[PDB]
């Protein structure tokens, strides 16, 4: 496979896109270090939470590919827990080639109506939590000496801010900037850093209830959420997003660092 | 008198660019609500801090333009302080036409070498603090019913992330997103929201030794910091930045909302 | 006035936006060199053409501002005619401070359905014609030695390409590039170069029959043409576009070169 | 292989990037239609031209992959030649799945110093010739009814214009626009359209002598041409660009349409 004998570290791997990346990267030959908070993060995040069962199942799916999975329940806002998982992973697998910084949360409210808890939770998990993930993994990837590839999961909202979630758009634009700063800073080490910007991926993060409420109260907001030109009905799958991550993780994308890749089937073109 | 009889609320107004905006908007006719921490923000911010004398100085300069100045020492991370200043300001002036969210801080370190204090300070002042400023002022502007103009001070690093300051670049990209989400959400209220992206402005924030050290350690980082094509030697002034803020604040820029204006004499073109 | 004693050269000045710039820059104190083809460009351009009477009217409006107008019927694709008008303008006024490259045409068709005529006309007037305008005017501005400001009229379709007019979108993206290349090349001469990107300006170019037909045949294209957030009904006026041009033309925008200014009341945010 | 039983049409296939794409897509299992002017395009293009022999070598390299090659000497500016090659191609192969519009030329000069020959050659080949290529191929792809993937070769200068070649930067920005217009127009047909933006690729197009002449006269222009952060010395190869084209051509990129992919090893981040 394109990743035979390599090792990837993936956050938010309990379900959804994170699980898809873990399984796909395993299918490509990588052993997997995977973590997820496996719990509701906040009263302000109103869709269904991931469970520890979900993470165990990612691990079974990785093992089904003939690979090894080290999994752990942790919060990416918990620096000590991240350091320890990285250390345990390096002891078990001995190298670190791919990082997928994927854990995130979403909530909704107009900028001046957002609460402290809404703000702090989204900025804290999405932006600070990603930074902590990067700070914990980068030294191990440098020390391993094999170069590497880091994929930061931003959002289409990380390139074009959307109404009703300025805190989420801010967190995700912040991720675009981290990706690009880190691409410059890690160039000399042979480590590439790129970001993906998905749209309309069918996971529990998309709460149809929340969207209907937003468009009910502010009908003009619909103009920020158009159909996808090459798939004008319904949603893309988490596995489809994993096609992009697999390619970025491997040598086929050796010419890309600092790129913002929209995974949106054309929606950002409208 | 492009702003005759109007009221502007400005953060970080003790000195530097914030001072220049206060005095200019005053000379255009606006009375001024202005605030600043007037103290060191963090050991991690190594250049000289502003003083309470600086903010009194801004107040006197505004008064010399024939206008009123309400000033206060507060931290933009202190929500109650912000709310109280907005309330006292509305009591005194009865309207709010312009917000210039200008308070900010800078420090330097590669992404994986940043400390919790460096990160938390930059994200908390620049991103969260700006959000708190917007949340505290937007409802007064809506209630006044005269529409208005909000200027968010981002940076050239909020459009093109730079090496050695990923936290700062993230904070300022986050501000780009806040500007654009807010522009959409406030359009129906007749309030325009735009961001400026300065480069090389002569204020204490760019005392040169930090940058000298960064380049000495990481020589390749110089490529991210080119000359300004229309001023290839030296620095732009804080009063030059206030020309742009003055035009965005007033009606001459009525066709602009959601725009990112580089104030860089062309440096972003390189 | 902000442009007192200065001289501006404006193309497509017979009506619409170009007329509004001519009259506005005259009100600011500038003398005006104004030109327009005053004729239908092509059978492929289906809205009403400008007439010589239109250009004489622009001249009368300039003269009512107390300023002088040199006007000339010419085609921006005609190099000799451009060179001759620049020369006559320098003989009359002895200087050249502002250039507004505004002449433009529009037609509609899907990429693979466009005719040679449709393509050649739009590329030829918009992209090549603007280039000829800059080549003919830039040497005179340099020679005069007072620095200057050049405004290139692109479109929102010069930043975000639209369906049904790939030729026009390509021409206007070409103008964004020309603006930026020229800004770098002219920096050393003290000449600023910026582009404006309007949307939904009420001129004959936007007679609604063509757009109505495009939408009826290709209904999904409607997603590319959202409302303006701060003006969700109707169109902006040519005089409103002239507010931005006037500011760019003068010293208040001395910190801007190489900037792309959307004049769209927020529409590109959606 | 990923493109087994499919057909790809490639322009500029005599050598350099175009040859790399033809041989790679053949290795993935596609039969090839390939064409090239195999002659000097213009006195204004000063580096060595491709030869008919170059194109025959490409054909052999395709046949070595065990695939069929239909090749033809033609100018992409020549519409009848394109239609006839497309027609012969469909008769021979029966379908058309991938188009790589790669033919291009480069020359150098400041905007107001460019000759008519310089301008007309670069716009005619790069912008108009690419348009003609798309207009000739898109109908055949639609009629075949299998969807498809179209790759437009722009340049880093199609994202960030460069000094000394405003005409080339304009032509390549125009290609960005064509890509995105076409992505919206072709979505309903299951045809994806994406653009690549390479930098520093080792082909005859990079003439060390012309660069040295440019920097000799205008030293400040060097700031637009930085090193590649993940390959700070030397050039990337044509085969490395072909990794990106092979991925875009195939189903692994099914989530991408309207994307601008920089192929620059990070250079655009500086
Ligand atoms: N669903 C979409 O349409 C969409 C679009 C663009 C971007 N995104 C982003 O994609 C990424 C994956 O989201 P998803 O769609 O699979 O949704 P999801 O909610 O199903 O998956 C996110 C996972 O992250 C975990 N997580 C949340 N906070 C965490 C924390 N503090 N520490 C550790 N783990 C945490 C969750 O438990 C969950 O398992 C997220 O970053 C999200 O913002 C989603
Ligand atoms: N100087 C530059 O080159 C440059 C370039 C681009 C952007 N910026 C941005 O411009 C803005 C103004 O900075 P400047 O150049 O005038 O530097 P400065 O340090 O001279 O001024 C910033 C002011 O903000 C105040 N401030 C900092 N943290 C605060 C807090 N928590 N609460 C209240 N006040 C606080 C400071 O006391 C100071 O008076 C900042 O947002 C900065 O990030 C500066
Ligand atoms: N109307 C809009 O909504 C809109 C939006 C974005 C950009 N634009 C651009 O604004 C600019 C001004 O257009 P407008 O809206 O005022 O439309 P308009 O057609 O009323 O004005 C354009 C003027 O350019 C002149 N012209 C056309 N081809 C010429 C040529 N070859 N040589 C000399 N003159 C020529 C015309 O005769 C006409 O007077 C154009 O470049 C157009 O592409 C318009
Ligand atoms: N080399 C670089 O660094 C670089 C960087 C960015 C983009 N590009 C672009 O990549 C593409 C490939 O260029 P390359 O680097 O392989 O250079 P190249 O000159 O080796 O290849 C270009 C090929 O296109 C052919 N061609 C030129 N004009 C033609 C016409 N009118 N009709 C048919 N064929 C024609 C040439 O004969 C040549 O074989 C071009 O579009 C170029 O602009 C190159």
């Amino acid at each position: 496979g394109s990743l035979q004998g390599r090792v990837a570290f993936i956050t938010g791997a309990a379900r959804g896109q994170g699980r898809s990346h873990a399984v796909r990267l395993a299918a490509e030959g990588a052993d997997i270090i995977a973590c997820d908070i496996c719990a509701p993060v906040s009263a302000s995040v109103t869709y269904a939470p991931a469970s520890p069962e979900d993470l165990d199942e990612t691990a079974r799916l990785v093992e089904d590919q003939g690979r090894k999975a080290l999994t752990r329940v942790l919060d990416v806002r918990d620096d000590a827990a991240l350091r320890e998982l990285v250390a345990d992973g390096m002891e078990q697998f001995g190298r670190l080639d791919v990082v997928v910084a994927n854990a995130g949360v979403l909530s909704w409210g107009r900028v001046w109506e957002l609460t402290d808890e809404q703000w702090d939770t989204v900025i804290g998990v999405n932006l600070t939590g990603t930074w902590r993930t990067l700070r914990a993994t980068v030294p191990a990837m440098i020390e391993a000496g094999n170069g590497g590839s880091i994929v930061v999961v931003s959002s289409s909202a990380g390139l074009k801010a959307t109404p009703g979630n300025g805190h989420y758009s801010a967190s995700k634009h912040g991720l675009t900037a981290l990706t690009n700063t880190l691409a410059i800073e890690l160039g000399e080490y042979g480590i590439r850093v790129n970001s993906i910007h998905p749209y309309s991926v069918e996971t529990p993060m998309i709460e149809p209830e929340a969207m209907m409420e937003i468009f009910a109260r502010h009908p003009s907001f619909v103009h920020s959420f158009p159909p996808m030109p090459v798939q004008p009905n319904g949603f893309m799958t988490a596995d489809e997003v994993a096609d992009v991550v697999a390619w970025l993780a491997g040598d086929g994308s050796g010419t890309l660092t600092g790129t913002q890749i929209p995974v949106d089937k054309g929606a950002l073109k409208y």
